[PDB]
Order: structure tokens, then C-alpha cells, then sequence
């Protein structure tokens, strides 16, 4: 047992992929570990995608990880436009001028390669269909075929479709070891499987500055509010706050 | 994807119909885009109609757009009287003298043609009935038949009648691409569907000078108070303020 | 629509019964129109009755209108005594001498006929009972039977009794077209239905010379203080001031 | 109505019990009428009791009225001593000599009969208990049993004890028709029920010669300062001034 | 009542302990009565202690009364030194020579006995602590145990410490019947409880000869300036003036 | 108490350091005692420094006391030059000749030793900084370290800097027992703490011969003008006058 414990001790990975932007989030969760399903939820328009996108950007950019992004609602172009702006600290969607200036400027193309030029980001859309298996097959391919380290499912709103999907999702993450982040719309109880299968659930709250609350973290058990973030309307990035 | 993003970038219309009178409203909303439902709400008598009417006047007059106006509460004559006065910077309803002077003067007729002479404004009343479909059928006709660019529904007060109507309205706007502005009476929470389906919600506040608050804007997400306006009791126009 | 607007324009009555004594009140309200409910409120003993009474005197006397007065609190004699004094610019209630002198003098009788001799004023009391319908039935009779142009309800203090009554009152005024003035005791918010149903609300303020404030006027929307009046302790008439 | 108004006119009592000592007090109040509650208030030691006492003396002495005096704070002897001195224009409480001289002189007894010998004054003390009903029962007896025309409650300082008492007091005065004068200690707003129920409120002010201010008079409405009085330190009587 | 008034008349003590040195002080106050709290106030160094001390000297010396003196600020020796000098019309504190001469002369001892030899004066110090009850306990002992007729508290400067103390002091004086004189430092309004609880307030004023003003006297009500006194820099006694 | 008073009597020091030059100053103040703060004030250039300097010279020279001098405005050399001249009855600052003659003459050096040769005078400058504590620390050192009997602070002009300083100064003097003389510039009321904390305040007045007025002396209380002095323009010494 002694030797059995030792190697067990020196082989266990407690700290996963560290999050970014919110001072305190890593304290209460120790980052994202493989095989775990992170659930990021809150009200519509409260900044879920942005936050996840930001995490994705840093993971694939700085942590040198491969990130696949599967969008159920919006298209790839839309997603691509968001990441590029984000990466370039500008909000392409808000400036008809910038969009026009950047294309003839040659900056678009320069921006496109400096981001997707490598094999780091894998965006997939067209899952508009409500079939789980068709979805799981694509996810499984993104992991095995594209070697994605992190897969973000965007998005799901609160039957068995969700119950069964959440159980299939958690099964996929646990068995492969990929980090699966899922974005769910909330219109703890505010979400069965949704709460049960998810390993860590993060929720963002706003004015009614965003409050990041850790509703649940199996591994650490440390719950509560991890900290606050401030959205920069000019850059579109969520920044750590001094609240 | 590259070419897919590019054309997506150069084909997206971020700035819609710009609003008028309030310095700052366009900053936080980037105007009104087609397929979106703008909700203008506040207390009764707080200036909702005026504001919308003003927007309508400029849109159909300066922006060269076709504006249909569907009134649930008041008659066409009443509406027509308001626009004409507005257009002529006078308050017909307040001056028994002016009304009388303008008819024998020949200015009424001159005013009537210089405004409705063209096929730009389409006023429809007699929706007094509480049936949605009868209403949707007329709206759909104003868009398709009369080619209206903007449709203002005046008005609605806070069941399914509203819930279902709001969902039918948003469905009509999204699918056709028309800009639908709806005026609702409030006697964010102050309004389900009302808040959910509406893309942008503007609220006016007064003394208890009008404060224009942007309760919600999906596209931009930029919320808060856009600015202030000053009502000119002599002209009836809401003017930009220096508060 | 053109012809439809025209006649609408030449048939609309913007200026109602003009008020008297306060230079500016008509400016911000354009007088009292039929079908509207005017609410005159303020602290007890602040001069509500006097003001209304004065308006009533001029309306029935100079404007050649029929005025019915329904008193909930005081008796007809009391009211009659007030009008007569008012009409004769003397305060009968304050002079035991004058009352005695005028009866044997023959001036009482001369005063009584020169005021009530005609079918212009209709005073009704004995509504001490808290039943609305009994009240509405009498009001409706004063309008239809006695052909009263203006009906003053004196008075009401701030449930449904008031809520339902105010809604019944406004319904009676709108449908018949009579001008209903109601006096309410206040011990804008200082008053639901009270504020909602009333078309114009006038409030008098004093020393803690009377300030006439127009809390609300649907038709005109022009709010604020209309002007000041000075009470003549010798005549009992409120006079226009030079404040 | 005519005959109804007439007799109403010739049966109404406008002028009540006239006050004494202050030229002008009767002008602004027309004296004290039955069924009304007069409130006399001011700072402690400012001369409230004296003033009331003086009124009481004249009422019961010259106006041939019966005056009951109920003291909450001080004893009957004390009150009796004050009235006697007052009646005899001397300050018994200030002269150890006079008190001694008057008893052996036989003047005390002569003074006692010439004042209380008749059934005009009724002094009651021992209400030290804070119970209202016990108090109302005694008051009611002073009116009905002793036939008191005027009842002076001395005194009360500023809950429901006061709120409920004031409402019980006003109810007692209105229903019986007695004139109830109440003395309250003030340490218009300076006093709910206190201001509301009281028909006339008189306040005395001094040096920081006494100024008599009429804070409120329902019947007349005439407010303001009625005049000034000068306290005679030798006689203890408040005299009319020439300020 | 008659017999009740009589004995009341012949048992009442209007004139208390007469003051000394200022012709007129007794006129406006009739001396100090038991159960009353006399407040002597003015600017620091204006002669408060001296005046009180002088009163104390005469009371215990000529009026044959027992006087207890409780000092909060200074020591007994200091007080004793003042009284002795005062009693001997010399200022011990000002003459290093006299102090030295009197001790070897044997006059000190002769002076000490001729003043404190009897059980007339009771000086207590060491109240430096800010606790009221500890103070009240000593005062109560000076009254009951030492049978002091007059107690002088020296001194207090202007919370609840003062508010509560003043209310405890007045309660002690009223219930026991002792005359409590309190010296307060002023750096009528110049002083709540201080003004309220005190029965008589005397103030001294100087050059910016001392003016003695009677700010308040419940019993007599006679206020104003009682007269003037002249300080004898050689004897230390305040003398009556001819101003 | 007897023995307690006696020793108190024979241990008290009434007469402090006697002043010089003005016949009468000691009469009204009995000199300067330890623990007291003497304030010498008047208009700029009216002779404050001279007077104090003179006192300092005599104290340290004839009374055999140690005098520390702390200058806020001028330098040590300047001060030293003044004392030396003063000591030698000549005005060094006025004679370019004398200054030159005395240095080569050897009289400077002889003068310097015959004055500062001993450890009697301690001059400190360089307090130009507006910090109190830095100042108090030096003062405390002059007392404890240098054993100064008298400390002259020169100078201060009329917040908390002065308020707090005066309270710190008085606290330092009372607790140590040193005599602290402070010179303040006046551009009784002419000066809170300044007047309050100071034990004795002396003021000099001139022609618009110097008049010495004792504005205040706690210990003695004797106020008024102590006498007059005549400035000798040739020696620089203020001399007693025969006015
Ligand atoms: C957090 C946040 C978002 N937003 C905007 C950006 C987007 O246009 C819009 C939606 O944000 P999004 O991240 O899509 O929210 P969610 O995923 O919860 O639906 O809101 C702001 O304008 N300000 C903010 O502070
Ligand atoms: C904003 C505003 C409105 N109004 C008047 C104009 C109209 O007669 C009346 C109603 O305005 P309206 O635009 O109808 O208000 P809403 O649509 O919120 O019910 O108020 C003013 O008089 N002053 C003002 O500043
Ligand atoms: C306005 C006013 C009223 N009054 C008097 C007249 C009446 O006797 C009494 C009540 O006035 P009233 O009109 O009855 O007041 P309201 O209707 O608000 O209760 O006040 C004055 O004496 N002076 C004034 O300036
Ligand atoms: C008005 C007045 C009262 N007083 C005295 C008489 C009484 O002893 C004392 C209290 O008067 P009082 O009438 O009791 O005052 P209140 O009822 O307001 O408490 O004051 C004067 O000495 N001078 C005056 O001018
Ligand atoms: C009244 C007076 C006091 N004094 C002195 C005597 C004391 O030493 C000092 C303080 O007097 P004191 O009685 O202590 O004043 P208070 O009690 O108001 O503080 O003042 C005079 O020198 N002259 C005077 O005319
Ligand atoms: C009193 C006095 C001063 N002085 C001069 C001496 C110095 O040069 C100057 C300033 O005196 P100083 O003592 O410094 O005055 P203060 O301290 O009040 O500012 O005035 C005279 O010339 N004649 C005089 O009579």
C-alpha cells in the first residue's frame, strides 16, 4: 500500500487548465481537469459565451492547447468573428467601419492566419438538428481525430434530451479525458443531470460588473463567489475587478 | 472558412436606422436593425408616442424610408394631426385658433400633401378588437403590400395575449426583416416575452427633461442611460439636452 | 383621410370651461373640457372648496352654464350660505351682525332670487351614506334630468370604495360628457385610480397667498405651478396675485 | 331651500365666548364656540396656564358661565391659590407675608366665598393616572352633572395615548357642545391629532411681552399673530400691549 | 377645599435661602428653596466659584445651615484655602508672605477651627472619575449622613452623561428637598436637561464689575438682570455695586 | 484636612519668575510660574521679541535660570546678535561701524563668552517646517536634556495647527513644569486655544512709549493695564516709564 500510495500521490493531477480574467476562480476550483464537465450558466446575454471564448482563447493561445468549439445556435463565421476581435482586442461586430477598414487594410487576412493559421482552434457548427448521437459522434471526432484538448459545447437550454445528453456528455469526458465545457441557459436548482453530472458549475451574475459564483466543484468542494469581473465595452474582454 | 468569414464580415449590417433627438442613443444601440423588435416603454403620459412619432417622422422624411403606423387605441385623424403639427413644429391640438386659421388659410391642405402626398407614411387604425391574427395579417400586409420599412405598433399594455402576441410579433420581424417598434405601457422587471423577445428596450423617465435609459440591447449589450431630452412645449418636439 | 382629418380638425374642442382668479391656470390646462374629471386637492382648510365654489359661481353666472353641486360632508344651507356671500362679496358665516341685518333688511331674499331664482345652480346633499351607486344615480340625474353642464363632488378623502368610485366617476364623465370636478383631501403620490382616472389635477399650497400647482393635465401635459392667488379675508374670494 | 337657508342663517352662532386681554385675538377667531376644542400651546413656563386661567376667570365671572378645571399635573389648592390671587390682583405664591396677613386678616375667607361661594367654578385634580376613559368619565360628569359651559384640561405634553385622547376629547366636545380648552407642552408642526382635531390653536411666544399667534382656526381660517400681551409681575395678569 | 387651601396657604415656603452680595438677586428669585436645582453658569474665570463659595460661606456661617461641597476638578485643600481666606477677607493664594506668616503666627490653626471646628462645612473631592452613580451615592450620603442643607457640585462643563446626570441630580434634589447648586462652564441656549431640569439659572457677565443675570426662575418666572457686583481684588469677595 | 491644608499652604509657590522693566506687571500677575504658558502678543514690530528677550536675559543672567530659545522665523545668529547687543546695551544691527569695531577690537569674543560661555542660554532654530511633533520633540529635549527652566517659542501667527499646537504646548508645560512663553502675531478676541490654553496673556500697545496690558491671568485673575515702558532707541532696552 505504501508504494501504492506514493506513486498514486506523485501521479495525481490536482490543478487542471487554469482559468483567466477572474482573480479567485482558480482558488476555489484549481482550474479545469481532464474527464470533467464544466458547466457555465447564467441569464441570456449575461456574458456566458464571452467568458468561455476568453478561456478558449487563452487555452489554445498561451497554454498551447488544441480547442474545438461546437456551436448549436450560431454559425462558424460568427464565432470566428468573435475570436478574431477578441484576439485583437476590438469588437468587429460593433464597427461597420473597422470591418470594412480591416478587409482592404489586409489586417483581416493577417489576423486570420495569426489565429487559425496553426492547427490549434477547431470550430464546428451545423448541429441545428436535435439528435444527440450525431452530436456525440462529432465530439468524439474532435477529440480523437483533431486531438482537441478542450471541447466547448455552445449551447444548451433547459426531459431526456438534456438528461440523456448530459449523461452521454459526462460519459464521453470521463472516458476520453478531454475537458468538456458546456454553456447552458438559465431562465443551484435553477438547472437533475445538469447539476448531477457536471463536475464544476460556474455562474455569472449582473446588476439586478459581473459576479462569478462557483455553484459547485466536486473535486474541491469549495463553493461560493470566486470574484468579480468588469466587461470592457471597447475591447469585449471581461477584466478582473477590484470590487 | 477564411473566404467564408470575409464576405460574412463585409455583408453584415451593424448600424441600423439611427434614432434622432437624443445624443447618445445611437452610441449604446447603433440604431435600429431589420428583423429586430424595439420596445419603447415608460409611464403613461411620459412621452412615448411623441418620441416614436418623432423617430417615424425623420425615418420616413429624411432617411427616405416607408413607415406604417398601426394604432390600437387612437384614430388615424388624431395620429395624422400629431404628425402634421410635428412636421410643422406646432401643436395643433393645443390651439383652437391655429386649427381654424390653418384650414381657411389653405395651409392645412399644403401641409397634408407635403407630408402624405407621397407614399411614405401608412397609418392604420381600427384594431380595437383583441385578436392577434387579425392584427398580424394587417401588419404583414403593411410590409409586403405597402413595402413599409418600419412598423410602429401603438400601443400595448401589460397572459398569452401579450405573451403569444410578442412571440408572433418577434417572429414576424425576424422573418420579414422589417423594424418593428412597439410601445408598451408600464404601470427591467416592470414588464416574460415582453422582455425576452424584444431586441432593444428603451425607457423614458421624468421628474419623479426626460431621461432616456437603454434597459436592454441584445446586439450591443451596452445598457444604461443613453442621455437626456428636453420637451419643447411650444413645438411638441423632444430636443437633445445639455444635462 | 384628408377630408377625414379636416373636419376632425374643425370639430375638436381644445379649450374647455376657462378657470378664474389665477392668471396662468388656463395657460397650462386650457380650461375644463367635457368628459374629463378635474381633481382639486391639497391639505384640509387650504381653500379647496372656496376655489371650486368660485369656479362654479363664474361658470353658472357668467359662462351661462348649469352647475350642480353634490355635497357629501356639509349641508345645502351651508353651501348656499357660502355661494350667496361669495356672490355678494361678503362672508356671511363670519358676521353674526350681517346675517341678522340682511334678513330683516330684505337683502337676503333679494340675494337668494338673484342667484337661485333661475334654474342655474342645483345643490344636493345627503349622500352621507357610503354607497357609490346611490351617488352615481343622483349624479346621472343631475346631468340628464337637471341638464347640469358641470358637477362638483365635494368631497372625498383617501381600497375599492375610492378606486371603484373614481373608475365609476370617470366612466360617467367620459360617457355623458359633463365636466366632473372632484375635491379630495390629502393627508403626485400623495393621492392609484385617484391619479390615474383624473384628467387634470390641481393642488393648492400655502405658507408651510396660495400656490396653484398643476400636478397633471393629460390633454396638455403641461405641468408645474400655474401661478399664485391671494385670499381676501374680507370678501372670501381668492384673487390673482402679483408674486 | 330659501326658508331652509333663512332659519339656518338666523340660528347659526358665529361668535363664541370672547377672549380677554389681547386686543386682536377675537378679530382672528371670533371667540370660542361650543363643540370646538381650543389648543393653547407654547414652551414650558411661557405663560400658558396664566392665560387660560385668566380666560376662565372672566368667563365664569363676567360672562356668567360655569367653568370646570381639570388638572393633571398640579393640585386643586395650587389652582385655587392662583385664581384667588388673580381675582384679587395679587400673587399669593410670591409673598409669604401676604399669605400670612390674608389668613389672620379674614380676607382669605372673604376672598374664598366671593369666588367659589357660588356654583360657578369646578376644580378637579387627581387624574395623575394615565387612563383616558377615567378622564373622559370625569369630564363628561363635569358637563352633564355640574353643567360646566367650559372645560379646561391642564395639561398634556406631546403614540395613541395622545392621538386617541385628542380624538376622544374632540368627540366629547362636538357631541356635548361644551368648549374644551386643552393646554399642551411644546418642546404648526411642533405638535397628528393634536393639530388635526383641535379647532383653534393659540400659541404664546416670548423674547427668544408675549406674542399671541393664531396657528390655526378652522371656523375663521384667519391665521397669523393676533397681538401682544404684557405680563404684570405684580398682579400676575397678562395685559394688552401697545407694541 | 376651603380648609384645604388655607393650610396649603399657611404651609407653603415661598422664600428659600436668601443670596448675598447682590442687591436684587432675591427680588427676582426669592432665594433658594429646597428640592430645587440652582445653576450658576458663565465663562471660565468669570467668578462662578467665588460667588457660590460666598453664598456657601454665609449660608453655613450666618444662616446656621450645613453646607457640603463636592469638587470634581480641584482638591479639598484648595477649596479649604479659598474659604478660609474668604472668611478672613484675605487672598491666601496670592500672598506667599501671608501664607508663611499665618502658619508660624498660629492664625492658620485659629482660622481653621473658627471655620471647620464645627460640623457645618463638609468638603469632598476625588470624584475625578466620570461615573454618575458613584457621585450620586456620595451626594446622597452628604444629605442623609452628614445632614447637609445645601450641596454645591463644582463643577460640570457641557450626551447622556450630562443629560442623565442633570436628570439624576434634579431627582435627588426634588425627592430629598436639599438645595443643590451646580456650577456649569459655558463656552439661555448657551447650555437640554441643563436648562430644563435646573429650577433657577444664574449667569455672571464681565466687561466684554460683574453683571448678574437671572436667565430663568421657574417659581417666580421673573427673569432679567438682577443687579451688579464688584470684585474686591484685595479681599476676594464680590461686593454689591452702585452701577 | 487640617495638616493636609497646612503643608498645602506652605508648599504652594504663588510668585513665579518676576518680569523686569515694567513697574506693575508683577503686581497683576505675580511673575511666571512653572507649568504655565505665557502668551505675549501685539501688532508686528510693536516690540514683542525685545520684551521677551529682555525677560530672557534677566532670567538666565540674574535669576540664574537656564533659558532655551526656539526661533521659527529667524536664525540663531540673528538672535545671538540681539542678546549680545542687549547684554551690552548697544544695537549691533544698527551700527555697521560698531560691528566692525567690536570684531577687530576683541570685544566680540569677550562679549560672546561673558554671555554664552556658561551653559545658561540654549538657542535653537530651524523649525521652518510646519510640523508640531518635530517641534515638541525639540522642546521636550531642551527641558529634559538641556534642563532649560524657561522656553520661549518665537514665533507663531494666527485651524488645528495652532489649536492642536497650543493644546500640545500647554500639555508639555503643565506636565514638565517648565515656563513656556509663546510670542503670537495679532493682525482678547483678537486671538480659541490661543486664549483658552494660555495662562497669562500680555499685550503691548503703541501710539495708534508702549502700554503693557494684561489681557488675562488665570492664577491672579487681575486684568487691565499693568503699566508703561519706554523703548530706548540707543540701547534697545525697554525701560520703565513715568506716564
Ligand atoms: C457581460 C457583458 C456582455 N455584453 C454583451 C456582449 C454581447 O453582445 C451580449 C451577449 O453576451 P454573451 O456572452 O453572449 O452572453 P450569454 O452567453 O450569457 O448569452 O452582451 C455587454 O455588452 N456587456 C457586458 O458587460
Ligand atoms: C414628454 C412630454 C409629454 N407631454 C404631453 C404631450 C401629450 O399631450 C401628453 C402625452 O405624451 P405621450 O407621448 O402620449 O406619452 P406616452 O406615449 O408615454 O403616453 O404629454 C408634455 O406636455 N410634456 C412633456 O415633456
Ligand atoms: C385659502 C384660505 C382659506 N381660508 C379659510 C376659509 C374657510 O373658513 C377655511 C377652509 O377653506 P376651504 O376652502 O374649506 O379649504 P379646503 O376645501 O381645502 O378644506 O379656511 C382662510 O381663512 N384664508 C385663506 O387664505
Ligand atoms: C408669561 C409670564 C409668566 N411668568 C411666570 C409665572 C409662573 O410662575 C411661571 C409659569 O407660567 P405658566 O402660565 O405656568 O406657563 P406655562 O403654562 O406655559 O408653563 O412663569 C412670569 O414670571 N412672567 C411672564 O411674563
Ligand atoms: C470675578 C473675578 C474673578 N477673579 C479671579 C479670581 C480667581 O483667581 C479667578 C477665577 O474666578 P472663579 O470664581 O474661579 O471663576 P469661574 O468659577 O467662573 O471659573 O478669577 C478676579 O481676579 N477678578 C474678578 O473680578
Ligand atoms: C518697541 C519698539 C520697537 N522698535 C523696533 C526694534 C526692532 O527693529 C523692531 C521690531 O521690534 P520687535 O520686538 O521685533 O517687535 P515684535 O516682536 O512685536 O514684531 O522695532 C523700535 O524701533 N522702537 C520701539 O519703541
Amino acid at each position: 500500500m505504501r508504494e501504492r500510495i506514493r506513486e498514486h500521490l506523485s501521479s495525481e493531477e490536482s490543478v487542471g487548465l487554469l482559468f483567466s480574467g477572474c482573480t479567485g476562480i482558480n482558488d476555489k476550483t484549481l482550474g479545469a481537469r481532464g474527464g470533467e464537465v464544466i458547466m457555465v450558466t447564467s441569464g441570456s446575454g449575461m456574458g456566458k459565451s464571452t467568458f468561455v471564448r476568453q478561456q478558449a482563447l487563452q487555452w489554445g493561445t498561451a497554454m498551447g492547447k488544441k480547442v474545438g468549439l461546437a456551436m448549436l445556435e450560431e454559425s462558424v463565421e460568427e464565432t470566428a468573428e468573435d475570436l478574431i476581435g477578441l484576439h485583437n482586442r476590438v469588437r468587429l461586430r460593433q464597427s461597420d467601419s473597422l470591418k470594412r477598414e480591416i478587409i482592404e487594410n489586409g489586417k483581416f487576412d493577417q489576423w486570420f492566419d495569426e489565429l487559425f493559421g496553426n492547427d490549434t482552434f477547431h470550430l464546428y457548427d451545423s448541429f441545428a438538428e436535435a439528435e444527440t448521437d450525431r452530436l456525440l459522434a462529432k465530439l468524439a471526432y474532435m477529440r480523437s481525430g483533431l486531438g482537441c484538448d478542450v471541447i466547448i459545447l455552445d449551447h444548451i437550454s433547459i426531459r431526456k434530451m438534456i438528461d440523456n445528453l448530459m449523461t452521454k456528455l459526462k460519459g464521453f469526458a470521463k472516458s476520453t479525458g478531454v475537458v468538456l465545457v458546456v454553456i447552458c441557459h438559465l431562465k443551484d436548482l435553477r438547472g437533475g443531470a445538469l447539476r448531477q453530472l457536471s463536475d464544476t458549475i460556474i455562474a455569472l451574475e449582473r446588476n439586478q460588473l459581473v459576479l462569478v459564483r462557483i455553484l459547485k466543484c466536486r473535486f474541491t468542494g469549495d463553493t461560493g463567489i470566486a470574484g468579480y469581473m468588469e466587461y470592457n465595452k471597447e475591447t469585449g474582454w471581461l477584466e478582473p475587478s477590484s470590487y
